[PDB]
């Protein structure tokens, strides 16, 4: 259809389903999405970036980097941005880690060449077994 607000109907549906956390027992909701667009604004950042495939986007970029020195306002919006990113990226995800990892996988290039500093320490991979 058109284009209003942040998520709508369908988006809505998944978004409840999705978890702030793998291991956490809070599923998301509306509280998430405002809570975020309120901060947003304060960050010289307009809450209608929320509502765009883009601007979600970009909106990472500037905390990608942030998230080296960044508190927990800083982590709580990369989660939300994260989890609505996926969303509008005809992304279905089941909590705030797995469409990260999607994210950091299509910028892979990009943070190997943002990190040269945090580029001297093991990197274990982790291995999913239940379902
Ligand atoms: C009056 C407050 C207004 C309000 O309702 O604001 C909505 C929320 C903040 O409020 P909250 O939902 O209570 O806070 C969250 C819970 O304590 C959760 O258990 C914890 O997870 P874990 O990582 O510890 O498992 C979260 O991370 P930490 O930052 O604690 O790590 C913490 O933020 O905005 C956000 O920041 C959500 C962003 C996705
Ligand atoms: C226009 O906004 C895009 C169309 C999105 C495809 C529709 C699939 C979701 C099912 C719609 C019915 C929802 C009833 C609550």
């Amino acid at each position: 259809g058109a284009r209003a607000s942040v998520l709508s109907g369908g988006e809505l549906d998944k978004w409840e389903k999705i978890r702030l956390r793998p291991g956490g027992k809070k599923q998301y909701k509306l509280k998430h999405i405002v809570w975020a667009s309120r901060e947003l604004e304060r960050f010289a950042v307009n809450p209608g970036l929320l509502e765009t495939s883009e601007g979600c986007r970009q909106i990472l970029g500037q905390l990608q980097p942030s998230l080296q020195t960044g508190s927990e306002e800083l982590r709580s919006l990369y989660n939300t941005i994260a989890v609505l990113y996926c969303v509008h990226q005809r992304i279905d995800v089941k909590d705030t880690k797995e469409a990260l990892d999607k994210i950091e996988e299509e910028q892979n290039k990009s943070k190997k060449k943002a990190q040269q500093a945090a580029a001297d320490t093991g990197n274990n991979s982790q291995v999913s077994q239940n379902y």
